[PDB]
């Protein structure tokens, strides 16, 4: 069938992706006891918005489980699927027919229909009309609690909704559980991001020159993304924190938007990850600005290394993810005192949870349409209140077709060292003579794109990580 | 004093602009006398947002009101102006001190005076208690419909705001008009957003090949905007318009891609513009994608360059803009009379409002802080209800520090000329053996970016022109 495609070399993504979410989707629900048959899930698709007042347009990005479901990149759009027969249908706007000036063709429903392989294609002011002939019990509407941002999903509203039955609260568990496992089409298009932004990824490793601002290597890494990988928008935000600003866990925002000179002995952290066709990936990158690790920065660096890859070894169906954030935490404890910035019982480091006072964050989320994905914390699944831990966002146990960041980090965070050298009880563990040398280090993070399998993880990731590799990328060898 | 700049060869705009701004909507509201003595103006800026209900963090611009006030690049503020002594202060997010965290430094009210050059800055929880320390008699605040967009202003609010007299009319127009008419400060950042995107418009035409996709080019445009530039946004989605798609006024959004594979013979038509520091910059490039024009393309890129160059030598102070319109129309409708694609009396064509199947857009529009600035229709100036004309986004008469953009263009639209041969009033000046050969030509566009002086235009954009630089430019000259 259809394919979506940017040309060139870009990735060719069956639309028969979205037809075996949609498929996956009613099979799950059609074993949910609560679910009446004659259901029809309804959805609706993002709309074309404008900066504040203006009639600046902003660039249309789908809403995630829309896209998830039908793959559509037009706004003003609703999608239904009669859960029984899986049969599914796609509203699309009346476009006046004196409309062919300003936007482009004005499509027929055939030409919608063909694209995106649906069953039916209908405009979007008849889908009361629609929906009411085809007699549906209830409609299965969106409207739950993203555990990550706390917002509310935007549940499907029309002109006479009003006259049907309505249940907003069986379709989000569900639809959200589907979405935590990748099927075999969803893996190949994150493989293919995770392609395109590791070699962006060493391209800007290459790229990185004393003297250069942070958001040229930004530039860079989007202009590659774009132009080699068709991924017109980045999956977040680009982190490209440079010296201190590797230290900081919320930078290149607004209000520290990577406009800081990259200065010889700085380390870099850029954590910078392309989007194609609503796909995420999200890699770091951590190397000396100058192409050579200093023992300090080695030390660091290569803790970091070994909690990434001690993680990825361990990872395999029914590992507890905080199990592995524990275990990073213990192995950067271990090469913390190696190094001789901690003294003492790592063990009794360990108790008094001293590890996040180097990783504040959690160890590593769900990646799919979104980069913090859905599902971490269904119900039943519980946050665990402890420092470092109470930052993850899933507490779940792994299963196959899980798609997990892996993204370990030591960080040197003054508010935090100073509160630790404050309590008593984690104080005596720190050589305060030799952690001075490293107020103002910055941060070291490695960020890789794992999927679960039947018997451990697929590394989707490939960039340079050891000493070696980075230096020979960076010296351009 | 102090000046926003992104380092290397990007322009260093000085707080100062943001000041005198400040100073001459009070000045203007001083001379209003419906304005009350101990009147403050309330201003609420952006607050940061995310993609849908995820926690995907939207990349934050300030709204374009409290831009033009304060210059302040964080979300979440609030800017006040005491009319009468005019005193500024804003009002920032108040983090907790556990955000250091995840944020590094959380900078002090100091740190924002100093950056800012305001005269007091408190926290935004504190707002109804220092203005009720203040004694207004009534708190001036921003609302009224933008003219292109048919949106409402938002207007600010706050905890406590019903305990105060407020006033949502009177501000509107005086900031809109403050805003139609630029400082010297303010020309100096519009003459930069030009010259880098002027740049960046010279390096696509010596990039472009046969047979790249077109957002290649918006791709290369945006990162030497960035790069170079300092040029986070775009002042609107680039449009890349090849072949047919150069008839197609705002291609590129999400539903027509910039998508499309360049080829031999195909007419370009580049509409882009870098955005610095929130000031606009909207340039329009039309060029053959192989670097060298036929003899049609040439005929009608020299038409457009005629109407171009007469429309910027007529504009003065007293020149009323739809004159300019006109102007453009009829000398569009003399030169494909003499390249024998109509025939007849131009008079007559004009009457019959030939003009506006080739050129259904105005022909231009107040640019500023924003692409399509505000100001263009103020109470009293009335839309002026004929083909072309009505899509007009100003119809005043010039006043020197206005700055416009001058973009004829001729376009070969189907459904525009198929009316127009339907159409006994207008088909008899067709001649269909000549027309043949231009359907499916797409279109030229070329748009400047001027400054209305005390006697003339400045011209802002720096690109080749005639057929001699385009070829020249494109030939790596
Ligand atoms: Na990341
Ligand atoms: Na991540
Ligand atoms: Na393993
Ligand atoms: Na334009
Ligand atoms: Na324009």
């Amino acid at each position: 069938g259809p394919s979506f495609w940017l040309g060139n070399e870009t990735l060719k993504v069956p639309l028969a992706l979205f037809a075996l979410n949609r498929q996956r989707l009613c099979e799950r629900l059609r074993k949910n006891p609560a679910v009446q048959a004659g259901s029809i899930v309804v959805l609706q698709g993002g709309e074309e918005t404008q900066r504040y007042c203006t009639d600046t347009g902003v660039l249309f990005r789908q809403e995630s489980f829309f896209h998830w479901a039908f793959g559509v990149t037009e706004p003003g759009c609703y999608g239904v699927i009669d859960v029984d027969t899986g049969k599914s249908t796609l509203f699309v706007p009346r476009l006046p027919a004196s409309h062919a000036t300003w936007m482009g063709k004005i499509h027929s429903k055939e030409h919608f229909k063909e694209k995106y392989a649906v069953d039916d294609v209908q405009y979007v002011d008849e889908i009361a009309s629609v929906l009411t002939s085809q007699k549906p019990s209830v409609l299965l509407t969106l409207r739950g609690v993203n555990t990550d941002s706390g917002s509310v999903c935007r549940e499907a509203s029309f002109d006479g909704i009003s006259k049907f039955e309505v249940n907003n609260t069986i379709l989000h568990p569900e639809i959200v559980e589907c979405r935590v496992f990748k099927t075999d089409m969803e893996l190949e298009v994150l493989r293919y991001t995770n392609k395109i932004s590791s070699e962006a990824h060493r391209e800007v490793m290459k790229a990185v020159k004393v003297g250069m601002k942070e958001y040229e290597l930004e530039s860079l890494f989007e202009h590659y993304c774009y132009s080699r990988g068709g991924m017109r928008h980045s999956s977040y935000t680009c982190i490209c924190g440079s010296g201190e600003n590797s230290a900081v866990l919320h930078y290149g925002h607004a209000g520290a938007p990577n406009d800081r000179t990259i200065q010889n002995g700085d380390m870099c952290l850029f954590d910078m990850g392309g989007e194609y066709y609503c796909f995420a990936s999200d890699i770091t990158c951590s190397f000396p600005a100058n192409g050579k690790f200093t023992a300090d920065q080695k030390a660091v660096y290569e803790a970091v290394l070994r909690s990434s890859r001690a993680v990825m070894g361990a990872m395999k169906p029914g590992v507890w993810w905080p199990d592995m954030h524990r275990l990073a935490d213990r192995i950067h404890l271990e090469e913390l005192a190696h190094m001789g910035i901690l003294s003492g019982s790592v063990d009794a480091m360990v108790q008094a949870h001293l590890g996040a006072v180097f990783m504040p964050h959690g160890l590593g989320h769900f990646l799919g349409i979104d980069v913090h994905d859905v599902g971490g914390y269904p119900e039943g699944v519980e946050r665990i209140d402890e420092p470092g831990l109470r930052s993850l966002r899933t507490a779940r146990h792994l299963q196959p077709g899980m798609v997990l960041t892996v993204e370990p980090g030591i960080y040197f965070i003054d508010h935090l060292l100073d509160e630790a050298l404050a309590d008593p009880a984690r104080a005596s563990f720190f050589n305060r003579e030799v952690l001075q040398r490293f107020r103002g280090f910055g941060g070291v993070r490695i960020e890789e794109d794992v999927v679960v399998t039947d018997s451990g993880i697929e590394l989707l990731t490939c960039v340079p990580r050891t000493v070696e590799e980075i230096e020979a990328c960076m010296a351009g060898c």
